[PDB]
C-alpha cells in the first residue's frame, strides 16, 4: 500500500500547521517542530500533513517507522478482538508477565539475536536501553574484582549516600561525534552537539576521536588507514590513563556509523581492533544499534557487516524495533533481581507490533532490497556529486543510510526547505550533512523520485 | 464491570506460572517475577492469572493501573476505527505531531494542570521524566545566572568534553528513603534499598532527612512536630554547605508520600515549609506525583492537600497517567530548541487512553470516591492494629494510599504469600511494611471484603 508520487498544495509548513504550532507554542518550546500531520491519511513512504500536503518521506520520523505508514499489516493486529487486552492493560513486565511474553518475544527479538548473546532485557527507549547497558556493565566489572566474595558491609552502607567504595568512580569510554540519548547518563556519553551538551552536569568520562575518513575511499587508502590506526592508538591511551587515575574503564560505547553526530563511517577492520582492543583491556564492548538497527545497512544489524563471531558484549536497540532493550553475553547477566530494573520495561504492545514488523521484514525480502535500494541511491548521489561539487561533496552510505555534505550549515537547511516544498521530506545531521533514513518499504524507484526532484532544484539553486 | 469476589483454584504462583517463569529464565533473571498473568479475563479490581486464580488487585501493577482491568470504555477506543493509525504510525512529537496533538492534551494532561504550572511536556516513563525536569531545572538555574547574554566560547567547548563551565558542577538536593528512578540521574536522588544503589557510579550530591514520624498522630503531636522541624533545618544547612562546596543546589526533590522506601509520610505543614526553603535560596522545588498522582489519595495531585497557590515549580508524573512528563512554571520554559527532547516524547496512544481515563474519573466521581473507600481501608486497619499489636503497627495512610507495619521482613513476605494464596494481592516496600495501591475503581464493598479476609488471617496467624 503506497501512493504513485508526492502532491504539494502548498508551502510547508502551511497555514493549518503554523495554527497548530501557535496553540502548541503557548504550552510549550516548539520551535522544533516542522509541521502538523495526518497519520490518518499517511500510507508506506508518503507523510501527509494537515494542510493536505503529501511528501517523500525519507526521514522516517527519525529513521523509527519500520515499514512505512499505515502498514496494513499492522491495522489488521489492531482490528483484532483478542488483541485488545494487550493495548489497554500495561504490565509492569518485571513482576506480573502476560502469558505470551516469552512466546512472542520468541517471534520478535529473539529471532534476530546477535550472535553471541543469548540474554535479553527489555526497554521502552534507547536513553534507558543505554542507562541499563552501562548498569550492567558496572555490575559486571565489580563483579569480577570481587569474585566470589560478597558485597561488604563498608559497600552497602556508602552505597546509599552516594560513595565510593559503595559506588565506584568507573567510567564508559566514548566517542567524539557519539550520541546515544540525553539522559545524564547517556548524555555523559554524547559528544554531537554544543546546544545538547551545555549547562547539564557530566562525569568525567574518557573521550577517544572517531575516524574521520576523506573521499572519495579510493583516493585515500593509506590516509584513511592512517586515521583509524590514530584513533584506535589513542582509544587504548585513553584506557590506561583512565586506569591510573582510578577511573577504571568498565565498557567502551560506539555506534556503528554516528549518526546525529553527522553520518560518520569507518571501515569494518577498525570496528574488528577496537573489538580486541576492548577485550585486551577487559572492557565490555556495547555497540549502540538504536539508529542502525532495523536493517537499513542491508543485514539487520550493521554490525554484522564486521564478520565477527563474537562482536560485542552488549547490543542496545530501539526506533525501528518499536520497543527498546539490550541483548548481552550471558556472563553479563545479573546476579541477582531488582538492579535492573523499572516499572514497565517496554510495552507488550510494542512487541506484539514488532512480532509482525520482522515477519514482514523476511517475507519481503527487505533486508536484501535495502541493499539494493540503496545502491541505486547512492549511485544516483555520486551522479549529482560529479554534476555539481560546489553544493556536494563527501557522498556516502551503506545500504539506505547515506547522506553528503554541503558547504555550511545555511545552504544545508535551504536545501532540506526547498526539496520539502517540492515534496520530498530529507534530514539535517551534524553542522552541514544532509541525511537518508527511508523507511524499509523504499524501492530504488522512490530513490529515482527523489533523485529526479534534487536534480531540478540544484539545477536553478 | 467486575467480578463478585476471589476465586483460587491452586497455590501462586500455579504450575503453569512455573513453568513459563522457567522459560523465562532462560533470557534473562526472571526472580522478580511472581508470577504470569491472564490479561484478557482480568476486569476491574480483579487480576487473573494463568492458572485461573482470581485475586482482588490491591497493587494494580505497582501503582499505574488508573481504572481497572479491562475498562469498557478503554475496550470501545481501541474498537474505533478511526483510531487504529494512533496505535501503528508512532511520531517523533517534538518534530512531526499529529493534528490532534494540542486537542488531545486539551482534554487530558491540561484539564488537571496544578495551579501557577502553564508548561507542559511529555515523556514516556517517571524515569525520563525526572532527568528532564533535572535539566530543564539546571538550564533554568545558568540562565538566570548568566541573563540574558549569549554562551560564552569557553561553555561551548568544554562542554562537549565534560567539563565545567560548559558543563556546571550543580547538584539536586534529595531525601534519604526517597525514590526517583534508576537511570544514573534519577538514581543519584533515589535512597531507597541498597541493592537499587549498589555497584553504580553516583553524583556527589546532598542527601537531606525525610521525617519518620510516630504513631499514633495523637500521642506525638510535639515529637512529630520537632523531628519534621529538625529535618528541615537539615535541608537548610546541606544548601548553605554545597554552595560553599561550588556545588550550588539548583532544585531540590521529594515525592509528598515516600513510596518505595516505606510509605513515609509528613504533615502538609512540612511540605509547605519546604516549599519556602526552596524559594529562599533560589532551588526549584520538583514535586515527583508518579506515584502519588492520579487521585488515589483524594485529590488528584497528592500536593492538592497542601493547599498552595504556589505548591511547586516543575512536578513529574506517570503510571496511572499512562504517558509521563512534566508541568512547570512560564519561567522554567526552555529558552531553545533541541535542548530538552528526545525521539518519541510519550505516546499519542496513551494521550488517547488518558482523555478517556479523566472523563471517567470526573464522571463516576472517582477522587472523592478513594478518599470513602480509603476511609473505610484506613478504619479497618486501625482496628485490626488494635487487635493484633503482636503483627501490626504504624497504621497509616491518606485516601487509598494506605500501609503498615511487621515486626521484620520475614513476616512481611509471609503475609503477603498468604494473602495471595487466599485471593489479595498486597505489595510490600520498605524493609517490613505492606502497602496498598487498589485502582480507582475500588468500592468500600471491596474494603470490606478484603478486611473479612484478612482479618480471618490475622486469627489463624
Ligand atoms: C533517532 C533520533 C534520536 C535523536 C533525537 C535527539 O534527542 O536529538 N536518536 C536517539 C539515539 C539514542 C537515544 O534514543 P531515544 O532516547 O531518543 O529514544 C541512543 N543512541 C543512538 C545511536 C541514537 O541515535
Ligand atoms: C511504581 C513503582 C516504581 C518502582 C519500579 C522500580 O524501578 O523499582 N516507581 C517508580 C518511580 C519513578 C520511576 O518510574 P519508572 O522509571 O519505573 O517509570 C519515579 N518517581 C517515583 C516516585 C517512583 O516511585
Ligand atoms: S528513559 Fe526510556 S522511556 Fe523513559
Amino acid at each position: 500500500f503506497d501512493y504513485d508520487g508526492p502532491l504539494m498544495k502548498t508551502e510547508v509548513p502551511g497555514p493549518r500547521s503554523r495554527e497548530l504550532m501557535k496553540q502548541l507554542n503557548i504550552i510549550q518550546n516548539a520551535e522544533a517542530v516542522h509541521f502538523f500531520c495526518n497519520y490518518e491519511e499517511s500510507r508506506g513512504n508518503y507523510l501527509v500533513d494537515v494542510d493536505g500536503n503529501r511528501m517523500l518521506d525519507l526521514y522516517s520520523q527519525i529513521s523509527s517507522i519500520p515499514i512505512g505508514y499505515s502498514h496494513p499489516a499492522l491495522v489488521k493486529l489492531v482490528q483484532q478482538p483478542q488483541n485488545v487486552s494487550t493495548f489497554i492493560n500495561r504490565p509492569a513486565l518485571g513482576i506480573l508477565p502476560p502469558e505470551n511474553f516469552v512466546e512472542k518475544l520468541r517471534e520478535s527479538l529473539l529471532s534476530v539475536a546477535p550472535k553471541g548473546m543469548s540474554q535479553l532485557i527489555t526497554m521502552a527507549c534507547g536513553s534507558c536501553s543505554n542507562e541499563n547497558a552501562f548498569k550492567t556493565i558496572f555490575m559486571w566489572y565489580r563483579s569480577k574484582e570481587r569474585g566470589q566474595s560478597a558485597f561488604s558491609k563498608e559497600e552497602l552502607e556508602t552505597c546509599m549516600i552516594n560513595q565510593a567504595p559503595g559506588c565506584p568512580d568507573y567510567s564508559i569510554l566514548s566517542f567524539m561525534g557519539a550520541f546515544h540519548g540525553r539522559t545524564m547518563g547517556c548524555l555523559a556519553t554524547t559528544h554531537s552537539k554544543a546546544i545538547h551538551k551545555i549547562d547539564i552536569p557530566s562525569f568525567d568520562w574518557p573521550i577517544a576521536p572517531f575516524p574521520r575518513l576523506k573521499y572519495p575511499l579510493e583516493e585515500f587508502v593509506k590516509e584513511n588507514q592512517q586515521e583509524e590506526a590514530r584513533c584506535l592508538e589513542e582509544v587504548e591511551d585513553l584506557i590506561v590513563k583512565y586506569r591510573k587515575k582510578k577511573k577504571t574503564v568498565a565498557g567502551i560505547i560506539v555506534e556503528p556509523i554516528q549518526s546525529e553526530g553527522g553520518d560518520n563511517h569507518a571501515s569494518d577492520d577498525f570496528f574488528r581492533k577496537l573489538r580486541d582492543i576492548s577485550r585486551k583491556h577487559g572492557c565490555a564492548f556495547l555497540v549502540d544499534e538504536v539508529q542502525t538497527g532495523g536493517g537499513s545497512t542491508g543485514k539487520f544489524w550493521a554490525h554484522e557487516h564486521w564478520g565477527l563471531d563474537d562482536p560485542a558484549d552488549v547490543m542496545t536497540f530501539s526506533k525501528k524495533m518499536m520497543t527498546g532493550g539490550f541483548f548481552h553475553k550471558e556472563e553479563f547477566r545479573p546476579n541477582a533481581p531488582y538492579r535492573i530494573f523499572n516499572t514497565w520495561l517496554g510495552d507488550p504492545s510494542k512487541n506484539l507490533l514488532l512480532a509482525e514488523v520482522i515477519n514482514i521484514i523476511k517475507r519481503e525480502d527487505l533486508l536484501s532490497n535495502a541493499a539494493h535500494a540503496g545502491k541505486v541511491l547512492l549511485t544516483g548521489l555520486l551522479d549529482l556529486q560529479a554534476r555539481y561539487p560546489q553544493f556536494i561533496s563527501r557522498v556516502r552510505g551503506r545500504g539506505t543510510f547515506c547522506s553528503f555534505d554541503t558547504p555550511d550549515e545555511s545552504i544545508r537547511n535551504k536545501l532540506i526547505s526547498i526539496a520539502r516544498n517540492k515534496g520530498v521530506m530529507l534530514g539535517g545531521c551534524g553542522d552541514k550533512s544532509i541525511r537518508f533514513r527511508p523507511t524499509l518499504v523504499f524501492r530504488d524507484h522512490h530513490a529515482h523520485l527523489f533523485l529526479n526532484i534534487f536534480s531540478d532544484i540544484l539545477a536553478d539553486f
